[PDB]
């Protein structure tokens, strides 16, 4: 599996995700307690920010190109493309 890091308000943890796995998902399984609500992509209640590493999050439907280009990723509908890193609870800094 691919290895996320994810850089949380309680420290870094780094788990194993899939690439047919979504990011919330696997952190889910993982024992996290990350921020979520619709689960479909609709929202900001997910968002993270990616510091390294690619994600494919081509179903989403709330981020505009300009938040997008600048990392954030809705971590409902985002599966890891590479070994990556991303900042948890995002959305107050969208
Ligand atoms: S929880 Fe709404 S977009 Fe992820």
């Amino acid at each position: 599996a691919y290895k996320v890091t994810l850089k949380t308000p309680s420290g870094d943890k780094t788990i194993e995700c899939p690439a047919d796995t979504y990011i919330l998902d696997a952190a889910e399984e993982a024992g996290l307690d990350l921020p979520y609500s619709c689960r479909a992509g609709a929202c900001s209640s997910c968002a993270g920010k990616v510091a390294a590493g690619t994600v494919d999050q081509s179903d989403q439907s709330f981020l505009d190109d300009a938040q997008m280009g600048n990392g954030f990723v809705l971590t409902c509908v985002a599966y890891p493309t590479s070994d990556c890193t991303i900042q948890t609870h995002q959305e107050e800094a969208l």
